[PDB]
């Protein structure tokens, strides 16, 4: 049995290697070799052909959060004039998860399909590692000592093997999940405490929280004082008392210390603080780090940053000539968008003479909490380091139709934040349904540098919640060399 | 008698704008006019405009209302379970929680009366007496009782609109969207005539809220509904009202209506066809509100169609005598009448001379699903350009293939001059698309190009991001022939 020979090899048939491996062939006619260790969602490995993103990420997660936005609809309909047996109301979390299921493995074979069908684009089952700068090897496991499966020659070597959960080292952390686990659960937990403060934690009690069983509840844990670090603070406590309002519990400045089981078997939380909780499941979304360790990368050298992530210029080449890394294994923002476009402007510059490097800047993004998060830009505090003079314009109105649903408290938030000299927009910040859709053709507002000038001219589209972001023209406040103030000197 | 610089007749969007910006932001002296202080029969329109009282806000709740049909059947594919035969949709309740919404902002107009300085509010029937002279009549008949005597540097006329009805025997068993926002019942039957955003948005309501057994029809004279809008959204719309439960006629025309012994109408087309239906709503146009306004005593000019002749200024023939929104028969628009109030009042009263765009105004439909839509369609691109590229995205949302409503197609559509691929229109169908399109408005004042969206970086998963992966033509116009190659 022969080794083959490729152009390209992949390792890690994600939202960016599938990108970078479909365009090679396709576009470029290049013979290319993808590597994943497992054809369709799920256990044992979760991630599989088609990424985090198709497997137990994006797609899974969008389709659980809708499902229950339900919760929000069904009580909200009242408002209406919708009348039903209340009583009757069950929320099927087994009915989910099924349907969930069959939309990924759809997904899955679509892929396989891909591969089987695709002049110059291979897929290989199995571990990739790095034996040397022009060879990848498939192994059966993880480790370097199990079979090898295949030798792939490569001319150019593109590392994508994604993020993984990472778990804190605490007495029993046997007893916790991470946000793998959450997507199999076989039954809804009564009581779950999910541990962190972004977004996948913030996403995970809302689904939690419409399917919990009744006489459930969900408790969310954050370490620091204000959860969603990163995003715009008047989001952050907004988001925070509306998720409050909606039946979650919020422990700020908490963090475990250890898990023990009681003798019923439930899960027994003790604090740092000393406080102690009783619950069916605990969740860890900490954070997740990128998958280096398994790529043997001592072997050609590849360096990694001292945060752990592979080292890469602004053409995400490595410094060994020929191998390149793109998406969360370079351990900065964590994106299936980013991924697919640094993919893309990758193969353009190897391979289709038109170089091309990915702008991180102004990248738009959601959080589909309930109710969601749209983000584009900068924040004002960030904004005011940068510049001498920012302006932030502020709308915070309750919608209309909360006026009848019952929901008063889903007030609507919308901010832009500019350099006040020249007025140029510098970030747009949204909470509130539709935040997600609306930021999206924002995006490219900001990446042909829009002011608040053009924003105001826009005739705006009525009744919309969109429609005040067209409606602003006078700054709520601004920063003066960093200073918060209502007016300017 | 009493003074002032500018007099509004009509306290609506634009009238509103222009009153509280002349007032507020150039210290002038503003009296406005309108016939009612809260909405409802009689008069409908009323403080606050068709908007506010009969019009985009009523409307907005009341669609919200009908999406529930959707949202309590799709839930079931998101392992949601209750009796479904328990279910039912209390119209009464959904009018009175739209009316109390309605009067909320009624009142809310009247505090900012009694707050602000130089604006003042008048009850009753304004028209124009002399050049400088708005009169305040007790009803709109230039006969009765004058209540005031107001004298103006200036005058805005600001009207609105009323909907257009048809000389046809037996038209008084009609209502239009006016009467239909205050039926005491929801219809069990009715008919919608007319191709415009109104039969449609009221066609999906009534198709929410109808009793056991009922029945929507939707009539239009010509071959496919809501004319000037993108022409694959146009016939996919119809597709899914028609997955929903609703008829379609078209080709059909109303000749007479007349009154059943049980109280229903009995309709009879042109073609001959019939239907009996409980409520036949007519929403075939609305047409300039001018007639009370005595005109011909200062001899304001009358387009042949019946608006308000006006420049790019919004001035009449007659010095002084301004008119915006709705009664200029242009764009009928809520957002373009207050932009065209507040462009007047800072020509007039400031030293900023400024005309509203009328281009590129993004714009929606409140169907089920909703429309959004931003400047050319590809038939109107393709009489102004040489060459013109169409790209185009349409299928069913994951979301929906688990719902069980697989008929929703999300639809896309980027129409460009090919020449420099500078965006000249975007249409959208499906859930989300009045939201998206707002930005998408700002793109076209930047003169965005189709690479400028397609290599801004997606959000994902959303349907927005459809916008920003179309990097090929689907079909081109060149020289106004539609082709699939260059
Ligand atoms: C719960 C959750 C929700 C998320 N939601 C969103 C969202 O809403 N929007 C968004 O933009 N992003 C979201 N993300 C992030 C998104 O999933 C990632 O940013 C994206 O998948 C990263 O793409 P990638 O190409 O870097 O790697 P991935 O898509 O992770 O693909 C890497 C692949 O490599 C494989 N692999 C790993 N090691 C090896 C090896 N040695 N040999 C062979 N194959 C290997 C893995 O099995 C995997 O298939 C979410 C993530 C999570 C965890
Ligand atoms: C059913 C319906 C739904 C609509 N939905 C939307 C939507 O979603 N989005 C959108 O942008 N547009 C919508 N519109 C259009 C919008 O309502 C109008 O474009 C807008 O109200 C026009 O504003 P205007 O300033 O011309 O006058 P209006 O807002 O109509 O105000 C005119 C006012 O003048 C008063 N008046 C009339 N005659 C006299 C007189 N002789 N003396 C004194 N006062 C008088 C009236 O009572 C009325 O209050 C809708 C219209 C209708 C009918
Ligand atoms: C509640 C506010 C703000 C919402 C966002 N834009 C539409 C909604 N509103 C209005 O149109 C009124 C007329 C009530 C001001
Ligand atoms: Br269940
Ligand atoms: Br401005
Ligand atoms: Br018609
Ligand atoms: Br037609
Ligand atoms: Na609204």
């Amino acid at each position: 049995h022969m080794s083959k020979a490729f152009d390209l090899v992949v390792i890690g048939a994600g939202s960016g290697g599938l990108e970078a491996g479909w365009n090679a062939a396709t576009l470029y006619g290049k013979r290319v070799a993808v590597v994943d260790v497992q054809t369709s969602h799920g256990p044992p490995f979760y991630a599989a052909l088609g990424g985090t993103c198709v497997n137990v990420g994006c797609v899974p997660k969008k389709l659980m959060v809708t499902g229950a936005q339900y919760m929000d609809h069904l009580r909200e309909s009242a408002g209406f004039g919708w009348e039903f047996d209340g009583s009757s109301v069950k929320a099927n979390w087994k009915k989910l998860i099924a349907a969930k299921n069959e939309a990924v493995l759809d997904i899955n074979k679509s892929y396989e399909g891909m591969f089987n069908d695709t002049e110059g684009l291979d897929f290989f089952l199995g571990w990739g590692s790095l034996e040397s700068k022009n060879v990848v090897v498939v192994r059966e496991t993880a480790d370097p000592k199990s079979a090898v499966k295949e030798r792939l020659q490569a001319d150019h070597i593109l590392l994508a093997t994604g993020s993984w959960p990472q778990m804190p080292a605490i007495p029993g952390i046997e007893h916790c999940i991470s946000s793998n686990e959450a997507f199999y659960l076989p039954e809804p937990p009564r009581r779950v405490l999910t541990v962190g403060g972004g977004f996948i934690s913030v996403e995970f009690a809302g689904i939690f929280n419409a399917y919990k069983p009744p006489g459930g509840k969900v408790t969310l844990c954050y370490r620091n004082n204000l959860i969603l670090r990163g995003f715009d603070e008047t989001i952050r406590e907004e988001v925070t008392k509306q998720l409050t309002a909606n039946g979650i519990e919020i422990m700020t400045n908490e963090n475990p210390a250890k898990v023990s089981l009681n003798t019923d078997g439930s899960k027994h939380v003790t604090f740092e603080s000393g406080k102690t909780l009783d619950v069916d499941v605990v969740m860890m979304a900490i954070g997740r780090i990128p998958r280096t360790n398994d790529l043997q990368l001592g072997n050609v050298g590849v360096k990694l940053t001292p945060k752990g992530g592979v080292q890469v210029d602004e053409f995400s080449r490595t410094n060994v000539p020929n191998i390149y890394a793109i998406g969360d294994i370079t351990d900065r923002l964590m994106l299936t968008p980013v991924a697919i476009n640094e993919g893309a402007a990758l193969v353009d510059t190897v391979f289709g003479n038109k170089p091309r490097k990915t702008d991180h800047t102004r990248v738009a993004s959601a959080v589909f909490s309930i109710p969601p998060i749209g983000t584009c830009g900068l924040i004002e505090e960030v904004a005011a380091k940068e510049f001498e003079k920012v302006a932030v314009y502020m709308s915070s109105f309750t919608p209309l139709m909360h006026n009848i649903s019952g929901s008063k408290y889903k007030k609507f938030v919308a901010k832009i934040v500019t350099n006040h000299s020249d007025g140029t927009v510098l970030g747009v910040h949204l909470l509130g349904d539709g935040a997600p859709e609306i930021i999206q053709a924002v995006g490219v507002c900001l990446r042909l540098n829009a002011k608040i000038s053009d924003f105001y001219n826009t005739i705006g589209v009525h009744p919309t919640s969109a429609e005040e972001l067209c409606s602003m023209r006078t700054p709520s406040y601004y920063y003066v060399k960093g200073e918060k103030m209502e007016k300017l000197p």
